């Protein structure tokens, strides 16, 4: 009934990013949000700690005009309260390590929509920031697109949330923080629904 | 009860590759297997067409010694009956386009274990061979590692299969074809058990 029991010791952390393009290596990271999860005594999954950052483009980063036009982010706006990739990831990693120890997990696994995209950006930024002891698994992810495909027959984030009976505000779709929260609620609903229907734990199906 | 209804028109195709390294851009593709799926009249998911190929390293490809030591593949063995990336992929795409039309789907989505690895290798090979009208979604995947995490609380392919009550022969784990077949049966069991427990169709839960 514990978080550490659910995903063979993986500590699920919901992540979303906004970027200045499609290339994790060369394009700027502009926003990152992180939501750790927790289980109550009965084994139900829910959001724990929420973090969010506007991120300053790393020195030398490319900025694709089309990307900025898509997400509407203006990196030059001095009122956007941006912090360095180091500061943002250091805080996230700190909170994540604490949660891993507190819960008895071995490692964090990124939960994200079309996870590889977000994974690649977060890892690249960690690299650039020279962050030590990255708590995240270097290639494993929990893709909510795939999960929503199974659970809800939909792979588009907004449609998946709607089908799950969730609200989804289109005007907030370009906010890493907003997407991370919706994605976290979506993921939790999927996991919890599975349990509720007697899919977990494995013994339940025989009423045990 | 139609396959085209299950994943918003996505035609799921199970794929596994064997490679000569971790870099999809620079390292050789050595094996690839493909298994299309079908749904019967009652909406149960099962393997359809099975393809498998030994693949000749592309001209200029790197071969990591450690990788060849891992998978046991000798690209220089003339008796391995290899074919070009073009031949293999052109054949897979042909079958995939055929299944998509027959079933009324829009697009193929790759099903694979830790899917982005396989996805990136297949896509790079597709580009190298200059194949037109790649039927696969350019970034969406159904990662069975994540799905097994949800359904079975296991992310390792071999363990996930065993937990699902499937046999898994370790001596065969380095064959793309073997892995693809086990992954296909795993994916089907996961989708099907979801259905049987009343998780799908969405309407089912209120009919008890
Ligand atoms: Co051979
Ligand atoms: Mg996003
Ligand atoms: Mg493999």
């Amino acid at each position: 009934t514990g978080l550490c029991d659910r995903f063979r010791g993986f500590y699920p952390v919901v992540i979303d990013v906004e970027t200045a393009g499609f290339n994790a290596k060369t394009d700027a990271l502009l926003e990152i949000a992180a939501i750790t999860l927790k289980m109550d005594e009965q084994g139900w999954l829910m959001p724990d700690t929420t973090l969010h950052f506007h991120v300053e483009p790393f020195v030398g980063a490319n900025l694709q005009p089309e990307a900025l036009a898509f997400n509407g982010i203006d990196p030059n706006d001095p009122d956007r309260g941006a912090v360095s990739e180091y500061e943002a990831l250091h805080e996230i990693f700190k909170v994540v390590r604490k949660g891993i120890k507190a819960s008895g997990c071995n490692r964090a696994i990124m939960v994200a929509h079309n996870a590889n995209f977000d994974h690649s950006f977060m890892m690249a930024a960690a690299e650039r920031a020279s962050l030590k002891r990255n708590p995240f698994h270097p290639f494993a992810t929990f893709d909510t697109a795939a999960l929503a495909g199974l659970a809800l027959g939909q792979t588009v984030l907004s449609k998946a949330c709607q089908t799950a009976g969730m609200d989804f505000d289109s005007t907030q779709a370009h906010s890493a923080l907003y997407d991370t929260e919706r994605t976290a609620v979506l993921f939790c609903e999927i996991v919890n629904r599975w349990k509720r229907l007697g899919g977990w734990p494995l013994s339940a199906a025989e009423e045990v």
